[PDB]
Parts: C-alpha cells; structure tokens; sequence
C-alpha cells in the first residue's frame, strides 16, 4: 500500500482514453490531456477543430439541401469531436513516447501519475493556505491531502479552513468529525470516509479490505 494504490482505488485507473461528462479527455488516474437552418450554417462554420475543406463539404452540403440542417449539424459536431480525440491521443503520445492510439499500460499510467503528484505538491507548496498544513503532516496523511487535491483541486481543498487547521494542530479526531459534516463527504461518502479515516489514523487501514 502506497499513494498510487490509494488513488487507483479512489479515482479509478483507465487504460483507455475517456471523455468527461464535462468534456475533458482523460486517462490513467485523472490525467487530463486536452481542454433553424440559420444557426445550422453558423455553428458548423464556428467549430474550432475542422479543416477548411472539411467545413467546405459540410457548408456546401447544407446549401445543396437546407432542410437537412439537423443532420449536417450532427455530422459537423461528430467531426469536431473526432478531432479533439485525435489531439488528445497526440498529447498522450508525446507523454508516453510511442503511438498509443489512446491506450496505455498500468506502469505507463503510474509514470503519468507520479509526475501528476509532483505537480500537485508543487502547487500545494505554493499555496499559502495549504503549505503549512502539508509540511506538518506525515507521508501517509500527506497522501490523504493530495488525494483530496486530485478530486477537487487545490482551491477547493484550500477552502476547508477549519478542518485544515485542526489537521495542522494534530487534532485528528476533531478533524475527522469536521470533514464528515462537509458537502464533499455528502457527495462522495465512501471515498471521503476512507480519506477521513486516513487523516484520523495516519494509516492505510481504510484500504485493507476492500
């Protein structure tokens, strides 16, 4: 047990590229890659990832039959997305060092993950709200803080003013009681419970079994 097994259980590990419900392409453990007929003509012509010609064929197809505004605007969006995915794969391929076709192995996911951890800690140590509590914690409690950062971002975590302070004061059972009252806990109870147990105990016990 170690931090990568922790976030693999909590966050999940995808060996194939996935598109978020909010539109981001991701892979591994939360590794992010890339960020009537009148409106038909308009939006087709404003899709950010089409070619000149790819767009020509759609625009001129609409001219040929304006009735099919529904289908041509459907085609145009398929294409725009097909490209974004292409860009993400490309972004992935530079990261892995081969032509993955949007597929990686676990060790490659772990390699991505380990630098992602490096990014988060850098951020954390630059954040005046998170630094003093993070320096104060031991390695496994730090894993719990990083864990939270992965799920909601530096800023969200940094907004747990009080529980953070209790953590910094080594008041672990106070801290655990306070995290449970949170909106985080209410949105993802099973995960928050494991994280909070990690904060409270300084151990990996919440992940034993499972």
């Amino acid at each position: 047990m170690n931090i990568f097994e922790m976030l693999r259980i909590d966050e999940g590990l995808r060996l194939k590229i996935y598109k978020d419900t909010e539109g981001y392409y991701t892979i591994g453990i939360g590794h992010l890659l890339t960020k009537e007929q009148q409106n038909a003509f308009y939006e087709i012509l404003h899709l950010p990832n089409l070619n000149e010609e790819q767009r020509n064929a759609f625009i001129q197809s609409l001219k040929d039959d304006p009735s099919q505004s529904a289908n041509l605007l459907a085609c145009a969006k398929a294409a725009n997305d097909a490209q974004s995915l292409c860009a993400a794969k490309s972004e992935l391929d530079k990261a892995i060092g081969r032509n993955t076709n949007g597929v990686i192995t676990k060790d490659e996911a772990e390699k991505l993950f380990n630098q992602d951890v490096d990014a988060a800690v850098r951020g954390i140590l630059r954040n005046a709200k998170l630094k003093p509590v993070y320096d104060s914690l031991d390695a496994v409690r730090r894993a719990a803080l990083i864990n939270m950062v992965f799920q909601m971002g530096e800023t969200g975590v940094a907004g747990f003013t009080n529980s953070l302070r209790m953590l910094q004061q080594k008041r672990w059972d106070e801290a655990a009681v306070n995290l449970a009252k949170s909106r985080w806990y209410n949105q993802t109870p099973n995960r928050a419970k494991r994280v909070i147990t990690t904060f409270r105990t300084g151990t990996w016990d919440a992940y034993a079994n499972l």
